[PDB]
Parts: structure tokens; C-alpha cells; sequence
């Protein structure tokens, strides 16, 4: 709505694919184009979209903190964090008696419930940074779904508010392969 959202429709397709919930959850939220209240973004009903894996949150500085408490409140284990340094900058003056502008970055909070020591889920791997491949990308940087993907190979993974890429702002697609 984004206040509605299918959940159900997308609970019942998965535990038809797999007769499991998802492996990851990805939220991009949109912190205060539209946007949503922390409250409702916390009220979302994670709790049934995942029993065992890893949930991947993205934060500005200043819904960091919050991000924090929202996904230990939704029962998970806070263990991991990856880091999207940008090659775009905060504002145009340097910080204090600084020269180099400041570069802009945001935080990705990692947490884990259920059962994750399996085969299924790998470790020491990739990196805690990530990288944008063109300065000024709108779309969140190709790595984090790589670093995903190896996270657990070949597993079920939902992403929810996905952030949309400004190249293609203006285009109209049909026929997309699947």
C-alpha cells in the first residue's frame, strides 16, 4: 500500500516452493517520495515471513539506533554489519577545520534466529564493506546480493522496499525474462 502488502499471498507461494520460510530477508526501508513511519515499518509482520536465517536491514545514521532495536525486537541475534561506502559526498563543506569532504555511507545491520549451523549457511566470507559501481547509483550496489548469495547458495531470499535505480526513471518494459 505500502501500508498493505500481500504477506499472506506471499507466505502461501513459499511455503509452496519450499515448505520452509525465506533463508534471507533484505528491508530497505523508506525512512522518513513516500515514505513510512517507524512504527509501521516495525509492525510488519516479519516474525511470520522467516523462521530460521538472517535478516539484512539498511539504515541512514539516524534510524541506525532504531534499526538495531526494531530487529531484536522482531527476535533476532544482532551479529554482523556491512558497510556501503559510497563515492558521493555529505554536503559541500568539510567537516571542522578539515579539508576532504566528508563521504557519504550507510549501514546495513545483520541479525540471525533459528537454526543456522548447516551447510546451508556459510561463513567467513566476502567482505563487510560494499561498493557502488557508479558514483551516484541509486540502486543499492550488485555486492550486497552477491555477498547474499553466498551467504547461502541457492537458497529462498525476500526483499521488501527494494530502493529503484534513477537511470531508469522514463522507461516503460514489457516482455521482461524472468
Amino acid at each position: 500500500d505500502v501500508t498493505k502488502l500481500n504477506f499472506q499471498a506471499l507466505i502461501d507461494a513459499q511455503m509452496r516452493h519450499a515448505g520452509k520460510m525465506f533463508d534471507v530477508i533484505m528491508m530497505d526501508p523508506p525512512w522518513q517520495y513516500d515514505s513510512l513511519s517507524d512504527e509501521k515499518i516495525q509492525n510488519m509482520p516479519i516474525q511470520s515471513l522467516q523462521q530460521d536465517g538472517f535478516i539484512f536491514v539498511w539504515a541512514i545514521n539516524a534510524k541506525y539506533r532504531v534499526t538495531i532495536k526494531m530487529i531484536e525486537n522482531w527476535g533476532y541475534k544482532l551479529v554482523d554489519e556491512i558497510t556501503w561506502v559510497k563515492k558521493t559526498v555529505n554536503g559541500k563543506i568539510a567537516k571542522g577545520h578539515g579539508f576532504y569532504l566528508q563521504h557519504a555511507k550507510e549501514s546495513c545491520l545483520i541479525g540471525v534466529k533459528g537454526d543456522v549451523d548447516n551447510g546451508r549457511f556459510k561463513k567467513n566470507i566476502a567482505s563487510d564493506v560494499i561498493f557502488s559501481e557508479r558514483r551516484g547509483q541509486s540502486q543499492k550496489p550488485e555486492e550486497i546480493y552477491q555477498y547474499i548469495n553466498q551467504l547461502c547458495p541457492n537458497g529462498n531470499y525476500l526483499e521488501i522496499f527494494a530502493r529503484r535505480n534513477n537511470l531508469h526513471d522514463n522507461w516503460v518494459s514489457i516482455g521482461n525474462e524472468l
